[PDB]
């Protein structure tokens, strides 16, 4: 009924966010490692 | 009842979480961009 | 029941989530404030 169709909503709403937070954690900690690598090169140069 | 209480604070906390992530996710991709930027503006100056 | 143990799953998942989000948020916060000053260290100096 209306119980268990919100349980399964609230289910799959939760899966969809676990993989995009697993997108965005994954992303941020590679594109990070470049800003940093860009910023120290700029300042060893300056 | 009780479990039509424990879906529906799952169900809030969830919206809450889903809304505060989208926002996180939007602004890392917007100062991805401006930062990028500012990194390839600073590489052609020096 | 099968739903009462699928509703205390979520729970449980969501809560780790919960958690994880903000440790990224977090960090992503503090490390944001420092790119910008770094940043703006360098468009200073040129």
């Amino acid at each position: 009924g209306a119980l268990e169709e919100k349980v399964e909503q609230l289910g799959s709403s939760l899966d969809t966010l676990q993989t995009r937070f697993a997108r965005l954690l994954a992303e941020y900690n590679a594109t990070q490692m470049k800003m940093k690598q860009r910023l120290s090169q700029l300042e060893s140069q300056v």
